[PDB]
């Protein structure tokens, strides 16, 4: 199939600095034109307000990084690119939320633009549901030339680190296509 990052049972907690590192992973994502996010994840009971699900970010660039992210419980996702522009449109008001203390998924799926799809397609999915479709733009890492970081939970800007939480994380699947919400359906 499409499988091209696995990553199971890992957790973020005080000891590892609120992080699992990815980064040896980045070659894959920058490769990737249509791609899912994929992560089943726990996040524990009374959450930080802003908490990082999976990231990439950039050791000299503070502002370009991709973030599926949990916003005062709303499933959340944000790209930026080496100018600080948004590559989707707000998710921090989307419908769907996560519940903190229980066992949640969260999907992102990204299509680059296609004759149909002008401006490309990207989805969030909460528990298998659609959250929001965005067509601003089909970007992702491709598109974010100084990125230097992969990572679930806390995230490294620069000289910065944000967004810790501690997180159980049943896994972390990324897909070289973008599931269809039938597959988000059977699939998470
Ligand atoms: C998806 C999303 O909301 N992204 C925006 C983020 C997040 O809301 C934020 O990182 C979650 O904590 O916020 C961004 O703007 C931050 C940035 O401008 C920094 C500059 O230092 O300031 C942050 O606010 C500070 C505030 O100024 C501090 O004095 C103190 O109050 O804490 C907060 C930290 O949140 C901005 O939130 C970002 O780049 O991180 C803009 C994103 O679009």
């Amino acid at each position: 199939g499409a499988m091209v990052i696995e990553k199971e049972d890992v957790e973020t907690n005080a000891s590892n600095g609120q992080r699992v590192d990815l980064s040896s992973e980045l070659d894959k994502l920058k490769k990737l034109e249509n791609a899912t996010v994929h992560m089943e994840f726990k996040p524990d009971a009374k959450a930080p307000a802003f908490y990082n699900l999976f990231s990439v970010s950039s050791a000299t660039k503070k502002d370009e990084y991709f973030t599926m992210a949990v916003y005062n419980n709303t499933a959340t996702l944000e790209g930026r690119g080496s100018d600080g522009k948004q590559f989707y449109n707000n998710y921090n008001d989307a419908p769907l939320k996560v519940k903190p203390g229980q066992w949640n998924s969260v999907t992102f799926t990204v299509e680059k633009p296609t004759a149909e799809l002008p401006k490309g397609r990207v989805r969030l999915y909460v528990n298998g549901v659609l959250s929001r479709t965005s067509l601003r733009s089909g970007n992702f890492i491709k598109d974010m030339p100084d990125v230097t970081h992969v990572q679930i939970g806390a995230t490294k800007r620069a000289n910065n680190t944000v967004w810790g939480s501690n997180l159980q994380i049943r896994n972390l699947t990324v897909y070289n296509r973008a599931l269809t919400p039938e597959e988000v359906q059977k699939r998470s």
